[PDB]
DNA sequence: CACTCTACCGATAAGCAGACGTACCTCTCGACCCTGTGCT
């Protein structure tokens, strides 16, 4: 019981620290919160998990372009094709661009699909829960992900004269891509420490 | 308009087979059968 909540108070940490890398708005209060705190934002008297309670949303922060984003936790354990419409709905419903549902045990293929059948009027992006529990991007191993504005790819390609199928790749099912939310086209670049030249930069496309 | 019996395309793995293997060099030694048919 205590397990389940511990686990979900840190994913829920875990996807405020995501959005705010993504260069939306987060305040610290949330980002510097406590379990016990989430435990009396998100608990009943009896201690059990809300799950209504779980979703938030975000502004940007500095490119008034993008939409506003919306984070949903299934409140099934597995999410189906029926909680895929209605998370597509509540998207609608409040012009949310971006939206991300976070779910505990599996998703169904066919509820996949509902995904690409509303990719040109939403973005959405499925997490599961073991996949945010612990933020990657605080790894030693992690190097510095950066995405670039297409102005700076477009300067990085024109200066070495490339291709886009020139550049070292990175997978879009990569875990720092998804958390990221880095899409095809989009390159990164990725600061790294170096026993030779002290630092280095790498270039990789998204494909 | 609550149900529970079959249609579905899905995914699942399942057992399947098929596919691969240091470098360069020196030398020796062994290599079809079976039966028609003209010849004498």
């Amino acid at each position: 019981e205590e397990k389940n909540i511990v686990r979900v108070f840190r994913a829920w940490k875990t996807a405020h620290q995501l959005v705010h890398d993504r260069g939306y708005g987060v305040s610290q209060a949330e980002l510097d919160l406590t379990l016990d705190q989430f435990k009396a934002m998100h608990c009943g008297m009896g201690r059990n998990l809300d799950r209504t309670t779980l979703s938030f949303y975000a502004k940007p922060s500095n490119d008034s372009n993008k939409g506003t984003i919306y984070i949903e936790f299934a409140k099934e354990p597995s999410v189906g094709i029926k909680e895929m419409r209605t998370f597509v709905h509540t998207l609608g419903d409040h012009n949310h661009k971006t939206g991300i549902l976070i779910y505990a045990n599996s998703m169904t293929p066919s509820a996949a699909k509902i995904i690409a059948t509303v990719t040109g009027q939403f973005t959405i992006e499925t997490f599961q829960e073991s996949d945010l529990i612990v933020n990657i991007t605080h790894h030693e191993l992690v190097p510095k992900h950066i995405l670039l504005s297409p102005d700076e790819k477009k300067e990085l390609l024109d200066r070495y004269k490339l291709r886009e199928t020139q550049l070292p790749r990175i997978q879009l099912a990569d875990p720092v891509a998804r958390y990221l939310g880095l899409k095809r086209g989009e390159v990164v670049k990725i600061v790294r420490r170096s026993e030779t030249s002290g630092r280095y930069n790498s270039y990789r496309i998204c494909a």
